[PDB]
């Protein structure tokens, strides 16, 4: 399974639902996770992040490994999300701050 880290946190982008073939993204108010049985490891969604935040499971940075496990539970509760969207308004000015996890929303 491949897994969105940090980064993606009030960036969301979504570039990197347009080419997942199995569409295993769901989607929460300033992140989005991917599922971890759906996902079939393609790896095409890890060069369209702007945020590179996209890991394969096993690569996943030591000090972000919570988010393999939040990737697999918040995929059971947010909705599928199938179409590429607008980034989020302040977008860039977020790109690449630390320690976003504090800011997420369910
Ligand atoms: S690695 Fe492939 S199957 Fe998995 S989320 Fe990315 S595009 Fe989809
Ligand atoms: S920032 Fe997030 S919404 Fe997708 S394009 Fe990157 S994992």
């Amino acid at each position: 399974a491949f897994v969105v880290t940090d980064n993606c946190i009030k960036c969301k982008y979504t570039d990197c639902v347009e080419v997942c073939p199995v569409d295993c993204f769901y989607e929460g108010p300033n992140f989005l996770v991917i599922h971890p049985d759906e996902c079939n490891d393609c790896a095409l969604c890890e060069p369209e992040c702007p945020a590179q935040a996209i890991f394969s499971e096993d690569e996943v940075p030591e000090d972000m490994q919570e988010f393999i496990q939040l990737n697999a539970e918040l995929a059971e509760v947010w909705p599928n999300i199938t179409e590429k969207k607008d980034p989020l308004p302040d977008a860039e000015d977020w790109d690449g701050v630390k320690g976003k996890l504090q800011h997420l929303e369910r």
